[PDB]
């Protein structure tokens, strides 16, 4: 059974997003993660061959988000972003500025 289909044009695989579901899996925000890995963009955990950004439900503090999806240090540029992030990468199908919805601390 061939799995072709859905070109999806794959834009979004051109970053890699990360999902915690320790974190968000609060029912919706989940979705998250489906949005992402539907557009093309596959995601994981600390395994993440390549996660260079760290979605969490805004709740948990970056430094804390990097036990919480079981890092002990983000690689190289990675950064930490919020949910709201992810959402407008969804819909602005492109990779918004970090900074304007990523932890870091303040």
């Amino acid at each position: 059974g061939s799995n072709s289909g859905e070109e999806a044009e794959e834009w979004l695989s051109s970053l890699r997003a990360h999902v915690v579901r320790t974190g968000i899996g609060r029912a919706r925000a989940e979705l998250f993660e489906k949005q992402i890995v539907q557009h093309g963009g596959q995601l994981c955990p600390a395994q993440g061959p390549g996660v260079t950004h760290i979605v969490v439900d805004e709740g948990m503090d970056y430094e804390r988000a990097l036990r919480l999806l079981r890092l002990p240090q983000l690689p190289p540029g990675a950064q930490l972003v919020k949910s709201a992030w992810l959402s407008l990468c969804l819909q602005e199908r492109r990779l918004v500025d970090v900074a304007g919805f990523s932890i870091f601390i303040p």
